[PDB]
């Protein structure tokens, strides 16, 4: 999907500045100037990065991270703040925090907090996407296709899973067949290598 970076804080300058700053730099821009209205629209498979008020009316800004910890949300979060005398706590920083920012900020400190964001994003996503895609490939096997495939990923020859099965080797054969192309592999190798990685 398209990046996008959502702004999230109260003060008008702030959304305005970061849209403008953001847009001149090829980023989408969403923003809003309460946490709930955020959490309302969240999509947790929009690609994005947040970027993060520490204090607005309602949710603060560590009160809705936790809010997105709690769902698996795992937007990456850049914090910003006008109070940097009170530091982050040590849960805020581990629930996904990229970076931690005064306003005023360097543009160039918080664009590159950004594009660490997006990438950090990006690698998430395509982690879940792959777990997604390798639950619904090895939960379309039946429980004798399971039977073989665990033997087979034993280096079990056809004969020797049809012994052990007690079936006949032509159903192994088949059932074989039936796995590689449920699973969409072309060879052994493949085979092995997609059952560790999931
Ligand atoms: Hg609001
Ligand atoms: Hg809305
Ligand atoms: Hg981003
Ligand atoms: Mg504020």
């Amino acid at each position: 999907a398209k990046p996008t970076v959502f702004v999230v804080d109260d003060d008008m300058s702030v959304r305005e500045g970061l849209r403008n700053l953001l847009r001149s730099a090829g980023f989408e821009v969403e923003t809003f100037d309460c946490a709930s209205t955020f959490l309302e629209h969240r999509r947790p498979e929009q690609h994005g990065c947040l970027v993060l008020d520490m204090r607005m009316p309602g949710m603060s800004g560590i009160e809705l991270q936790e809010q997105l910890t709690a769902i698996s949300d795992g937007i990456p979060i850049v914090f910003i703040t006008a109070h940097g005398d009170i530091p982050m706590t040590v849960r805020a920083m581990k629930a996904g925090a990229i970076e931690f920012l005064p306003k005023p900020f360097e543009e160039q400190a918080l664009l590159d907090a950004i594009e660490q964001g997006l990438q950090l994003n990006a690698e998430r996503r395509q982690a879940r996407e792959t777990q997604d895609q390798l639950e619904q490939l090895f939960s379309s096997l039946t429980g004798r296709e399971q039977q073989v495939l665990q033997l087979t990923i034993r280096g079990l020859m056809n004969k020797q899973i049809a012994g052990e099965l007690g079936i006949a080797e032509v159903t192994v054969k088949v059932h074989r067949h039936n796995i590689m192309q449920k699973l969409n592999v072309r060879s052994l190798a493949n085979l092995v290598h997609l059952v560790e990685k999931y």
